[PDB]
């Protein structure tokens, strides 16, 4: 401390050096909009081309399920089992679990539930894949002269590109939103009742005469003795053409005519399916979600595959275009460069407010070389724990910034102030003065990561959150302080201009400085009063309740978030159709949506991006925005805008259309809101459980008052059809169950039947039904099965036919059969209250019907019980760390006591500026309570120091202190104040965390201020005054 | 028995396209043969854990 005072290089070097650590910790560190901030899951997802949802939960899920044993760190286990035939089991885990090892165990597991699994399914594949919904972008890619059709493009793209983007530096990964080309047969039933054939034919001949087949070699080993010839046999080749596949020989006839593939089915390279069509602007497009690599720059990645499609397209088809429908890029860019902006200009404003109030340029430009210092060995601290510069941290930094400021601040104003009243030269004031604030100084940095460590150790995603911002902010913290132990003092001792004892430069200038003696002759007036009111304290103690309570009512009642929302130039919109409609009718109201975009907002919107899929029944439309720059309003904004286009599509539509904007973190609690599983425990069937669902929709539809809008997240019981086969009558006339089966499969749902080599890539082959003669349920008929004599026989001789409900999502919540519930609180109440009374209302249901909760209501079940415990640590080590400092149990109480005032602050900020108590207004609120109590410490310190080491008496002592005290202070909080200010009222991109971090900030900082400078005082004389009994105000020593 | 252009573009370049944002790749790179044997090194930064 004192001996770098006497040495200014050496503190030079561990500035230079701590300069550097951080230049490279900087040069080399990534970016991304948030940290890894959402507990594991990983998705087992396999689809049974044609199977039902009861299908493929018993056949595929349920020996899945039980697969699933004895895998690592299980948290739960929620699979949906889809009509559409795809089956999906998400296996979300502990946190901070081993993504891949976890991930490894249970493709393991599947791995050993493979061979009890349908042919079918494992033929199409079951996977295995980690589970964000967070990708860095989505890339469109489309045809401008009508050329092509999605099916070729979504060809064109797996073959093409979506090979070089993962080969484009900082891509992680990439999935495909299309299908492949495929070798498509559509059988036409009639042409194929002639030759007297069944779809089993087709099948039979399409293995038969389509294959590799194991060669072999000419010479091989062991050759005879001599041989001389040595190389390879190249055997039956698979198909290559669409041709190749129409010249397959089906039936020879009789009467030398030959039946080929050409003739009874047509023959056309199509899609591997159709469930999803995507439409760019209308035309149509396929396309690419690319997720960001481990650790890559989230800016860099994007700007890297940018130049990758840019210097791809020399080698494009006609009018064949990138398109980029979804980057969450520029958003980050904005979020940077706002922040950068941000800590340049609060140092800025620290030169303005130095300056303009110590007038003297080198010791103004001592603050401005220390934070910098501490910047950068911050990122560099960050860079050494595996820490990003991601939101979290960077406002985290912002947040910083006083705590920083006041710590360079303290310092030179204490040499300044030594100098001016003693006598003294530069270093022997220093020294003088240094030796003042030193334990003060260390004192503070206990007490600040006394508050800014325990919510590190908090736990969930939750937790995770405020992990990013403790680190962030205790790191920028400690080193603050080193670097006024170590660099601010020998920069103070070495650099700064000597002062004329009894200087005060009053009056003395004129165009620049009429303000000394104004701001001299004020503070006296300040400490006059202050002793003014020492008189009485009582009337004091008075309003200090008053602000108290006044604290608490402000503070119940104000409104509980987990972030703020960002118009993040693009949302998206998603549309619900009658249960049962058609591709085609979904994709008119997503049509209707996306001229509604292109027109009424023809300013905002750049392109909206539907996408028809998950079967035809649902459709969603990803809406793009153009820039900011050009969307100036408070109604170009997404708010407003989301507030039109469901405003449009809620009345004058034909089915649910909700248009809405994406939360930041993209997949936490929805605040006052849950997750409810209903789930099944006793032997029982589905229908009971789903009379188990609305009979609790109806006890929560009779609590408007504690519940809001709890509804159920499935698919209804659609009407399904059943075709009952007679085993008797069918393997009476001649027919083998199997063909019936198969045919009618083959049929209406299709079947993966060979590989073809496709322009050297291997492709599948699909044979199906052609669409008419699939279409309604009288068409059965057209269908036929030749006999074992030789006969067709049609499938109403076999088949019974009717109509039934079925469901087309079957749910399964840890192995049974479950239900999933949403919902949120009402208006006034807290998330768990409600939670508490779904609790009781699904008690009050039937035999077999259990609960449980999941995803946010589970994140929020265990750390619910953590809040209350970190801050009582948080209050115990404080007050341990300031009866250290000093040297009392009471003393503390002075200093402790001035929390409230930063409060009343800043729930008053937020309030009156129509806020709400989140997680920016918290780390604010702390970052306050941490200056209300270093303010009041140093003071505090000074009064006691005044007090012991010249015996001075306590009303004298105090008021001395609160005066030389005063000047810093204002110091530091008109530093503040001005820095935080823009937070405060700044719009642009993510206004809705800057303003978040401000309001609370600032409101707080003001009250701070012009409240301890009168209540401090107070606290340490009347606290004071419950200690010892003579001696007293002593005045000698 | 298969040929080498064979095995390439069916077994060995749809293994490859896939292997990004593994952890530290260095360079990769892999042999397709009419022995019939298809084979795909993966070369790492220096001291990823194997
Ligand atoms: C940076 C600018 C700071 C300077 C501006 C602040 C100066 C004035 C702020 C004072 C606020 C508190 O208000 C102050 O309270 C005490 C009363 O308790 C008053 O003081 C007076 O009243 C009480 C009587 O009840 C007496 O005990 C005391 O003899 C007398 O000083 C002051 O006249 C008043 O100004």
């Amino acid at each position: 401390p004192n001996f770098f005072i006497d040495r200014p290089i050496f503190a030079w070097v561990i500035a230079i050096i701590i300069m550097l650590a951080g230049g490279l910790a900087i040069l080399k560190l990534p970016v991304a909009q948030y940290p890894t901030i959402a507990p594991p899951a990983v998705t087992i997802s396999a689809s049974y081309p044609g199977a039902d949802a009861k299908t493929v939960q018993d056949t595929v899920t349920q020996v899945i399920e039980q697969n699933m044993n004895g895998i690592d760190n299980l948290m739960y286990m929620s699979s949906n089992s889809d009509s559409t035939g795809t089956v999906q089991i998400t296996l979300t885990f502990e946190s901070g679990t081993d993504a891949d090892i976890a991930q490894v165990q249970v493709q393991n597991k599947l791995q050993l539930a493979m061979p009890l699994l349908p042919q079918e399914v494992q033929q199409q594949g079951v996977s295995v894949e980690k589970s964000s919904s967070s990708f860095l972008m989505v890339v469109g890619v489309i045809n401008t002269d009508g050329t092509m059709t999605q099916e070729d493009i979504s060809d064109y793209v797996a073959a093409n590109m979506k090979d070089a983007i993962s080969r484009t530096s900082g891509v992680g990964d990439v999935q495909l939103f299309g299908s492949q080309y495929a070798m498509r047969i559509w059988m036409n039933p009639n042409e194929l009742n002639k030759f007297q054939l069944t779809p089993v034919d087709v099948i039979t001949a399409i293995k038969a005469q389509n294959a590799q087949v194991a060669a072999g070699q000419l010479g091989g080993t062991p050759p005879v003795k001599g041989q001389q010839l040595n190389a390879s046999i190249i055997a039956q080749t698979r198909l290559t053409s669409t041709e190749e596949f129409g010249k397959i020989l089906l039936k020879v006839n009789q009467d030398g005519s030959r039946v080929l593939l050409r003739d009874v089915a047509k023959i056309e390279l199509g899609g591997e399916n159709y469930d999803i069509i995507a439409e760019f602007n209308g035309q149509p497009a396929s396309g690419l979600g690319i997720k960001l690599a481990t650790g890559a720059n989230a800016l860099d990645t994007a700007a890297a595959i940018r130049a990758e499609l840019a210097k791809m397209e020399p080698f494009f088809p006609s009018g064949l275009k990138i398109v980029y429908p979804y980057d969450t890029t520029p958003f980050v860019k904005i979020s940077i460069h706002e922040v950068v902006k941000t800590l340049v200009e609060a140092i800025i404003l620290v030169f303005l407010v130095m300056y303009l109030f110590l007038q003297n340029f080198r010791a103004t430009l001592i603050p401005t070389i220390a934070v910098p210092v501490v910047l950068l060995g911050t990122f560099a601290v960050l860079a050494a724990f595996g820490f990003s510069i991601n939101t979290l941290t960077m406002f985290g930094m912002v947040l910083a910034i006083g705590l920083l400021v006041d710590d360079a601040i303290v310092v030179v104003e204490n040499v300044e102030r030594v100098m001016a009243e003693e006598g003294l030269p530069p270093k022997e004031a220093t020294r003088k003065s240094m030796g003042q604030i030193q334990g003060a100084l260390v004192g503070i940095a206990m007490v600040l990561s006394a508050v800014f460590v325990p919510m590190a150790f908090f736990g969930g995603s939750t937790g995770a959150i405020y992990r990013q911002f403790s680190i962030t902010i205790v790191s920028a913290m400690a080193l603050s302080v080193l670097v006024a132990l170590i660099l601010t003092p020998a920069l103070c001792a070495t650099m700064l201009k000597p002062i004329a004892k009894g200087d005060h430069g009053e009056g003395k200038k004129g165009f620049f400085g009429w303000f000394n003696r104004m701001f001299e002759k004020s503070t006296h007036h300040y400490t006059d009063s202050v002793g003014g009111i020492l008189r009485s304290t009582g009337r004091y103690l008075v309003l200090y309740l008053i602000i108290v309570v006044g604290m608490a009512y402000l503070f119940v009642r104000l409104p509980s978030s987990f972030l703020p929302d960002e118009d993040q130039g693009v949302f998206m919109t998603m549309v619900q159709l009658p249960a049962g409609a058609t591709q085609e009718r979904t994709q008119k109201v997503l049509n209707e949506v996306t001229h509604y975009y292109l027109t009424k907002e023809k300013n905002n919107v750049e392109s909206v991006f539907a996408v028809n899929g998950g079967g035809q029944n649902t459709g969603i439309a990803f809406v793009s925005l153009k820039d900011w720059a050009d969307r100036p309003g408070e109604e170009n904004k997404v708010e407003a805008i989301t507030m039109r286009a469901t405003r449009a599509f809620s009345q004058i539509k034909d089915a649910m259309v909700f248009a809405f904007n994406l939360p930041a973190i993209v997949e936490l609690g929805t605040a006052t809101g849950f997750d409810f599983e209903l789930i099944d425990q006793a032997g029982l069937g589905h229908e009971k459980l789903t009379q188990a669902r609305n009979q609790l929709l109806a006890e929560a539809a009779k609590h408007p008052d504690m519940l809001t809008s709890v509804r159920p997240n499935g698919l209804e019981d659609t009407p399904q059809f059943k075709i009952d086969i007679d085993q008797e009558k069918a393997q009476a006339l001649g027919v083998s169950i199997n063909d019936i089966n198969t045919t009618l499969g083959a049929a209406w749902g299709g079947s993966y039947v060979n590989d073809f080599i496709d322009r050297g890539r291997v492709k599948k082959v699909y044979v199906m039904s052609e669409a008419k003669y699939r279409m309604l349920p009288d068409d059965i008929g057209d269908w036929y099965v030749r006999a074992a004599d030789g006969q067709m026989v049609p499938f109403s001789a076999f088949s019974s036919s009717r109509w039934e409900y079925g469901s087309p999502r079957l749910e399964r919540y840890n192995g049974l059969p479950s239900m999933e519930i949403l919902g949120q609180a009402a208006p006034g109440k807290s998330t768990g209250e409600a939670m508490e009374l779904m609790e009781q209302l699904a008690s009050k249901l039937p035999t077999g019907v259990g609960y449980d909760w999941t995803g946010m209501s589970y994140q929020e079940r265990l750390s619910g019980n953590q809040a209350p415990s970190l801050y009582a640590i948080s209050l115990i080590v404080v007050f341990l760390c300031l009866a250290a400092l000093y040297e009392s149990w009471s003393i503390p109480f002075s200093v402790m006591l001035v929390v409230p005032l930063g409060v009343i602050g800043a729930l008053l900020a937020a309030t009156f500026r129509g806020l709400t108590n989140d997680v920016y207004f918290q780390v604010g609120l702390l970052t306050t309570i941490g200056l209300s109590a270093k303010n009041a410490i140093l003071i505090v310190e000074f009064a006691k120091d005044l007090m012991d080491k010249e015996g001075k008496g306590l009303i004298e002592a105090t008021l001395d202190a609160v005066r030389m005290r005063l000047r810093p202070i204002l110091m530091t909080s008109l530093a503040f104040i001005l820095g935080v200010m823009p937070l405060v009222i700044s719009t642009g991109a993510g206004s809705g965390a800057q303003n978040a971090v401000g309001t609370g900030v600032m409101g707080g900082m003001v009250t701070a201020t012009v409240l301890a400078i009168f209540f401090v005082p107070v606290f340490f004389v009347v606290v004071r005054r419950r200690f010892s009994r003579k001696n007293e105000d002593i005045e000698h020593s």
